[PDB]
């Protein structure tokens, strides 16, 4: 085609092209390597991607997220009903399906996840397009190794739906360990595990891979534990420290809460390369500008539990898989999140200082494996 892969993220989407024997990671138009999995409407226009993550503070109820967390599953799951108390959109029951309902151009719509998903495929396939100055039409799309039939099938549909020709759904982790060529022959089998802290979710996932055939042998973590939450805790520290400097609670106050989380999870960021972070957000409360500062060993303490908590399924994954520490051959960073000093010191010290693979931006390492592997397919 060139054919693309795409990681179709819970929170961001990735897409690359393998050319010249060289993966290269797709910037959007805004200059970013990762697009928000994010898609709103409004009264004139349905936003997607940058555009749309950058007006939820003020159109929380028509600015969906989540989809994948309802993709490929029936409104009645456990899953489903619990996840809808959390969300500020409505989500509705179509014959046994979940569909989210928004308004637009002033009258009520509603989509399938695979809907809303596809239109986040066909924003990454016009990220590729402009890229490429050729249309793109093959793509290999990856999913978490959880995924059953049903999910992967509403996957490989939103897809279809942007106008793609999905070669193969593929599972994230094996994606992951394809980035760093770890599906090379070498003889005897080898263990992989795939420590992968994104933006909502929490995957470690152990591969047993011989003769370039992957087996997933064990699967753990927490599909409610991602940077999200270490940016809540920085939140809630921040609304205490604007409480006591200025008596006055930005609690309720849902555009303050929400420039302070996006400034947050900027000074985050920053935090991962540099050992303090500047906020400063003009007029964040009834005029009164909020001008502050946070030190890594701040923001580690905020989030020591969330933080330590991570070997838990990591020890849980290696029985599982009836294997010791001693036994993985490589342990392979992934998701944006891992790029936080603590999370790597943590996972290293737990395996006794053995190096991480973590040379490929853990962000990007997803949708660089599927772009192999979608070069590899056509
Ligand atoms: N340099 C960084 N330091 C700490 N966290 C980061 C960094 N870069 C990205 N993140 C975090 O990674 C998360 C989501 O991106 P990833 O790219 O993780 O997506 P997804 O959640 O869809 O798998 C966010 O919580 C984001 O703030
Ligand atoms: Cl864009
Ligand atoms: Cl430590
Ligand atoms: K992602
Ligand atoms: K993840
Ligand atoms: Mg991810």
């Amino acid at each position: 085609g060139p054919a693309v892969g795409i990681d179709l993220g819970s929170t961001y989407s990735c897409v690359g092209v393998f050319q010249h024997g060289k993966v290269e990671i797709i910037a959007n138009d805004q200059g970013n390597r990762t697009t928000p999995s994010y898609v709103a409407f409004t009264d004139t226009e349905r936003l997607i991607g940058d555009a749309a993550k950058n007006q939820v503070a003020m159109n929380p109820t028509n600015t969906v997220f989540d989809a994948k967390r309802l993709i490929g599953r029936r409104f009645d799951d456990a899953v489903v009903q619990s996840d809808m108390k959390h969300w500020p959109f409505m989500v509705v029951n179509d014959a046994g399906r979940p569909k989210v309902q928004v308004e637009y151009k002033g009258e009520t719509k509603s989509f399938y996840p695979e809907e809303v998903s596809s239109m986040v495929l066909t924003k990454m396939k016009e990220i590729a397009e402009a890229y490429l100055g050729k249309t793109v039409t093959n793509a290999v799309v990856t999913v978490p190794a959880y995924f059953n039939d049903s999910q992967r099938q509403a996957t490989k549909d939103a897809g279809t739906i942007a106008g793609l020709n999905v070669l193969r759904i593929i599972n994230e982790p094996t994606a992951a360990a394809i980035a760093y060529g770890l599906d090379k022959k070498v003889g005897a089998e080898r263990n992989v595990l795939i420590f992968d802290l994104g933006g909502g979710t929490f995957d470690v996932s152990i591969l047993t891979i011989e003769d370039g055939i992957f087996e997933v042998k064990s699967t753990a973590g927490d599909t409610h534990l991602g940077g999200e939450d270490f940016d809540n805790r920085m939140v809630n520290h921040f609304i205490a420290e604007f409480k006591r400097k200025h008596k006055k609670d930005i609690s309720e106050n849902k555009r303050a809460v929400r420039r302070l989380r996006t400034a947050c999870e900027r000074a985050k960021r920053t935090l991962s390369s540099s050992t303090q972070a500047s906020i400063e957000i003009d007029s964040l409360y009834e005029g009164i500008d909020f001008y502050t500062s946070i030190t890594r060993a701040r923001f580690e303490e905020l989030n020591a539990d969330l933080f330590r908590g991570t070997l838990d399924p990591v020890e849980k994954a290696l029985r599982d898989a009836k294997l010791d520490k001693s036994q993985i051959h490589d342990i392979v960073l992934v998701g944006g999140s891992t790029r936080i000093p603590k999370i790597q010191k943590l996972l290293q010290d737990f395996f006794n200082g053995k190096e991480l693979n973590k040379s490929i931006n853990p962000d990007e390492a997803v949708a660089y494996g599927a772009a192999v592997q979608a070069a590899i397919l056509s």
